[PDB]
């Protein structure tokens, strides 16, 4: 119900999450924040949706496709989620 917009600097494990999606429902959604993570530090939670990656509109695009742009920007990503 809300939009949050935030931004991860990878850690020595990643940004401490990891995206599930449900079997051919469309979106892609976090499922495990690592406490003081990452993830968990920006603010993000489970099942918070994802909407933008780095500015980029992912809810028509396959859940593969949103874990690659995300494993695919480097030391930094910006999320567009709502939880």
């Amino acid at each position: 119900m809300k939009p949050k917009l935030c931004r991860l600097a990878k850690g020595e494990n990643g940004y401490g999450f990891h995206l599930n999606a449900i079997r051919g429902l469309p979106g892609s959604f976090i499922k495990e924040v690592q406490k003081g993570g990452p993830a968990d530090l920006a603010g993000l939670e489970d099942e918070d949706v994802i909407i933008e990656v780095n500015g980029v509109n992912v809810l028509d695009e396959p859940y593969e496709k949103v874990v690659d742009r995300i494993q695919s920007s480097g030391k930094n990503v910006t999320l567009l989620v709502c939880g």
